């Protein structure tokens, strides 16, 4: 369904996710403190892992190395490439 | 150039604006309320015009039609394309 | 509400230094590294600068105590001094 939840509190995001049935359900939340600081929360097993969406000096987004111009591109790329140094897909 | 943030009491923020030498001078206001919406406060003459920063389901930012991947990109774009659909206003930094 | 804009360092510090209360502050965001922050804090006629440090878990801190967000760090230092020798508490500009 939707994956962007705006400035939803970390704890509420984890409550949402933690209840999901499937390994790979995710959301992106935006920091209330830092405009355009995004986090990706992903359910896996009994935990919910959290990845900061990094920005480079041109404002591109990335998790580790590869850069994306938009959150949508990052999400779609990580539908087939793992977000973790562990096998984590959507 | 760097961005500076601070909790100006809104009235003082508006006083600071419009006293700038350029109409295009602007600030970004961050909503106190739950969504945390963003707005642009832009000087024009002695008044301050307000532009809502709208968001879609992919997290993009926009004012009218064209969408932007960051607030920074929106600002930089409107340094060269007018922010208003009537009067020609171009965003400028605080002087 | 929070207002941010592109104020030149020198003008920002001039405005700050002119504030009536020690501890009045602004947050500066890096030009090079989006979301890299420092705190500019009035103390007398000076402006002290505290880098917002980040660790390997993404926590925010200035000295020893670590916080989960920039907001938590700032609010904590509204009631606990940012300086060890000087009693300096963050407050909004007026
Ligand atoms: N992005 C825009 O604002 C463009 C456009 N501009 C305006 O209306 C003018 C003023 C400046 C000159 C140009 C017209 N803005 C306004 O009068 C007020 C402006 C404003 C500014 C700040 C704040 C404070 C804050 O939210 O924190 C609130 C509201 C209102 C914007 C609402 C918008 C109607 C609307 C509402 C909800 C969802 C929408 C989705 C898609 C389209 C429109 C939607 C009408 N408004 C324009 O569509
Ligand atoms: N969080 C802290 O700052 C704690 C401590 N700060 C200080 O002692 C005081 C300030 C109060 C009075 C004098 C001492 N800080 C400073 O003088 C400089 C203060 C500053 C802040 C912002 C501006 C403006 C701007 O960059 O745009 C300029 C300078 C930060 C200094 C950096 C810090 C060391 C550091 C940090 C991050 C990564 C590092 C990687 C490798 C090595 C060192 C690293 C040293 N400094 C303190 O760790
Ligand atoms: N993009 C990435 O996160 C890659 C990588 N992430 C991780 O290793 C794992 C999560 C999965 C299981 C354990 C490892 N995340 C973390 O440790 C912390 C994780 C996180 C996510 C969301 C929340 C808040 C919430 O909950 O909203 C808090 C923390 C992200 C990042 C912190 C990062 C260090 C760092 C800090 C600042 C600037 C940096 C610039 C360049 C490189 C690193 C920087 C270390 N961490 C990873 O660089």
């Amino acid at each position: 369904g939707p994956w962007f939840f705006g400035k939803i509190p970390r704890a509420k995001a984890e409550e949402m996710l933690s209840k999901q049935r499937h390994d790979g359900a995710f959301l992106i939340r935006e920091s209330e403190s830092a405009p355009g600081d995004f986090s990706l929360s992903v359910k896996f097993g009994n935990d919910v892992q959290h990845f900061k969406v990094l920005r480079d000096g041109a404002g591109k987004y990335f998790l580790w190395v590869v850069k994306f111009n938009s959150l949508n591109e990052l999400v779609d790329y990580h539908r087939s490439t793992s977000v973790s140094r562990n096998q984590q897909i959507f």
